């Protein structure tokens, strides 16, 4: 029930050693692929499983393990919709209950063995790297078409035999489905991995409830375990907390089991707000979803701030201990110790936190809008509602113990689209691209003056080296602090408004949640004008603070354009010089790092510089770069970046494979300094590729699982837009469609 409270080094330690195997009667959920994705139990939690892959190749090096089988998949579509019917019918009013159940195992009985008897074992799987349109591809596409029929037909008769309809079912996969879900890992060789190592990664499910969201789901405040998983569609009737949202570490493992991490951050969450709950709302329910999306926003900064805590290690909890409060001698016991521990660090402490959010919806599009427009307009509202201020978090210290806190919370935000809407021609009535011209201006800046005062905190010290210091000098881009100090000024102002704010909005879901029927009418419109006066006052103040930034973006726009070719010219110079040093084994482990910190920060920002202000990340050759170089960028400065889509599965997944691809790829190359041949690289989909290549194959394994784990099926549909930025051909979005399928 209790979410991680180990040091995360450690927890990933144990999952990567041998696992105790589960059998088939008592796996969570139907995974496909019997020997490919095998199913352990959780090396320190009770009742907790764990999937993992590994990667195994054909005689030509080609992947064999993660890729689409028709027959599979149906398997678990079959498997996972069995179960949600079962739970369905032993819930509700209604008799016959086993007469209904052991029908349900007959019909999904003969449906596998009508599958098996009519689809070729050889023709039902896809390759991800050659063409779709290949003899082999379009078999595989018959076998589908076929299969897919079936299923509609399988689930048509199940609809009727359970006594409910579809749309319940399907509703209730999510609610079981994202109750107990397992850790997903995928271990194999990355290209040029050193003998006897070897590369991961893993996506380790981390919800859990804050105290408010627990008292109002109406469940028992005195509660240490507040777990859930909330799936990518679990967005139903003003339902508390965030969905589809996974700790994402990737490393590799040494030959002596020990293990670096290269990468760590979040996948997810999706959409902060119960988006189902929009359609013909009144103004009085969109306010009830804002207040959701808020109630949410503080349970990601608890989880940010479990992330902070378990990032660290009993020795760096120890040495933030001011000497006279440290206990006598510390407990015998590994877990009791660290608990003290945590309890200790976090009482004697201010902590605080910062999101990067790179969100990939695209905010203004004009069809199927799927009101992206507020899962923009809402966050972002929200995230800076909490800027600069405290919230209540709590801790978990232990299996059963907790200790409460203030955790500071500070927020940057970006809302570039990826899909074919992304950005649209001139007058183009399918989509608004304008609707979040302001934020990404303003992050930019954000993000800018991050490194800048990063920089010259590190740039005064380290001046053995001197192109250093002169890409310094540059980067500094212009003089704009007379601007910046009226932004600070004014977003102060803003800091008690927000605050009242925030507490009115709590307020207001608080009466909402008890309905009309118990509500009072008088209180409620107390509470909604209260709100939107501070809104509308807010609003205004925050209007004025973008159009300063937006004077910042025309200056340093102006600035890049002149010294774009200088600026990377000094960065190529920092490189030659820099690397030598590195190479070198007598240099310290500790003054390496700060090399690579201050060069790939320094990369990612000039790349960035070169998308956004030449306006060209929305070319399909560089669909996903300005994300994916921001995000890189927030961990570099160390921040925790969330990342994500409407449902994180489709959008959100490819996102976060160009994440991770790049941190491995550059973690693994003779020097640790970023060079964007990961992003740059057109991928050819040849026999025979690139090293860069043959790292972007491995990674849509953990999209299947994940996707599996969310709807019940493998795939991620994400619609590629240009063919070269990606090794594989989409084909696990013809079985993502199984979920879809409605009558
Ligand atoms: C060919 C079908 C035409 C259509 O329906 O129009 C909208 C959609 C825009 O595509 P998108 O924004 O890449 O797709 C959405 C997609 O439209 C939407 O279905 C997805 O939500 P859901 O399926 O998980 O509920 C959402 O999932 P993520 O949130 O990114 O994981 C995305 O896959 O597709 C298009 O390509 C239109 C271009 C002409």
């Amino acid at each position: 029930m209790p979410r991680i409270t180990e040091n995360i080094e450690t927890y990933v330690t144990h999952l990567l050693s041998d696992l105790e195997p589960v059998p088939s009667q008592n796996q969570h959920l139907a995974y496909g692929y019997p020997g490919e994705r095998q199913v352990f139990k959780d090396p320190m939690l009770d009742g907790k499983q764990v999937v993992v892959v590994n990667s195994q190749y054909d005689k030509h090096g080609r992947p064999v393990t993660g890729q689409p089988d028709v027959i599979q998949e149906a398997n678990n579509y079959i498997d996972n919709l069995v179960a949600a019917a079962k739970s369905l019918i032993d819930k509700d009013k209604k008799g016959e209950k086993d007469l209904r159940k052991n029908a349900i195992d007959e019909m999904a009985k003969t449906f596998k063995k009508s599958i098996s008897e009519t689809i070729p074992s050889d023709k039902a799987k896809a390759d991800l790297f050659s063409s779709k349109k290949s003899s082999a591809n379009k078999d595989f596409l018959e076998q589908l078409a076929k299969v897919e029929g079936s299923l509609q037909q399988f689930t048509q008769a199940v609809a009727k035999a359970s006594g409910h309809k579809l749309k319940a079912l399907d509703k209730e996969g999510h609610n079981i489905r994202s109750h107990n879900r397992d850790t997903l890992i995928h271990r194999f060789k990355a290209p040029n991995s050193k003998e006897g190592e070897e590369q991961f990664i893993m996506y380790i499910p981390c919800g859990r409830y804050t105290k408010r969201q627990q008292r109002l789901m109406g469940k028992d405040e005195s509660e240490v375990n507040r777990d859930h998983d909330t799936t990518s569609h679990k967005r139903s009737d003003l339902v508390l907390g965030n969905s589809s949202m996974a700790r994402m570490i990737a490393g590799t493992r040494h030959s002596d089991g020990t293990v670096t991490i290269h990468h760590d951050s979040f996948s997810g969450p999706g959409a902060r707000m119960p988006y189902s709950d929009f359609k013909g709302a009144d103004d009085y329910k969109k306010l009830a979803i804002k207040a959701v999306t808020l109630i949410n926003q503080e349970e990601v900064i608890q989880t940010l701030a479990q992330r902070q805590i378990d990032r660290m290690t009993n020795e760096d909890l120890w040495n933030k201990i001011p000497e006279e409060y440290r206990p006598d001698e510390l407990p015998p016991d590994a877990e009791k110790a660290r608990a003290q521990l945590i309890k200790l660090y976090v009482e004697h402490n201010p902590l605080s936190v910062t999101e990067c959010y790179t969100q990939v919806v695209t905010a203004g599009q004009r069809v199927a809008a799927e009101n992206q427009k507020e899962q923009f307009e809402y966050v972002r509202q929200m995230m800076d509602a909490f800027d600069g201020s405290k919230a209540k978090i709590t801790i978990q210290t232990g299996s059963n113990t907790e200790v409460e806190t203030a955790v500071g919370y500070q927020a940057r935000m970006s809302s570039w689209g990826v899909n074919w809407f992304r950005q649209v021609g001139a007058l183009n009535p399918l989509s608004d691209n304008s609707v979040t011209k302001n934020q990404n201006a303003r992050f930019v800046n954000q993000m800018t003056d991050d490194v800048i005062r990063n920089l010259d905190k590190v740039a005064q010290n380290l001046g053995d080296y001197d192109k250093a210091g002169a890409l310094h000098t540059l980067l500094k881009g212009p003089d704009v602090s007379d601007l910046n100090q009226q932004i600070t000024e004014k977003e102060n102002a803003l800091k008690e408004v927000k605050g009242a704010y925030r507490e009115a909005l709590f307020s207001y879901f608080e009466e909402y949640q008890k309905g009309e029927g118990k509500w009072d009418q008088a209180k409620l419109d107390q509470l909604k004008n209260q709100v939107d006066g501070y809104e509308k006052s807010i609003k205004k103040q925050e209007s004025a603070i973008y159009e300063l930034h937006n004077q910042i973006d025309a200056l340093r726009k102006a600035y890049y354009t002149e010294h774009k070719g200088q600026i990377n010219k000094a960065l190529q110079e920092l490189k030659e010089q820099i690397s030598p040093v590195i190479q070198n084994k007598e240099t310290d482990p500790e003054t390496k790092s700060r090399l690579q910190h201050f060069y790939n920060s320094c990369a990612y920002l000039t790349q960035a510089q070169e998308l956004y202000y030449e306006n060209t990340w929305h070319h399909g050759k560089n669909n996903f770069k300005l994300q994916t170089l921001m995000a890189s960028l927030s961990c570099e400065l160390d921040y925790a970046n969330t990342k994500g889509s409407k449902s994180n599965n489709d959008r959100g997944q490819r996102l976060a494979q160009k994440i991770v691809g790049n941190a491995l790829w550059t973690a693994m190359s003779e020097d640790g300094l970023y060079t964007g041949e990961f992003l740059d690289h057109r991928r050819t989909h040849g026999k025979e590729v690139s090293n860069v290549e043959q790292l972007d194959r491995e990674l849509t394994t953990i999209q299947a699982l994940h996707h599996t784990a969310n709807t019940g099926v493998s795939g991620g549909k994400f619609e590629i837009q240009d063919k070269a930025n990606f090794a594989d051909n989409g084909l696990f979005g013809k079985v993502a469609n199984f979920a879809k399928i409605k009558e």
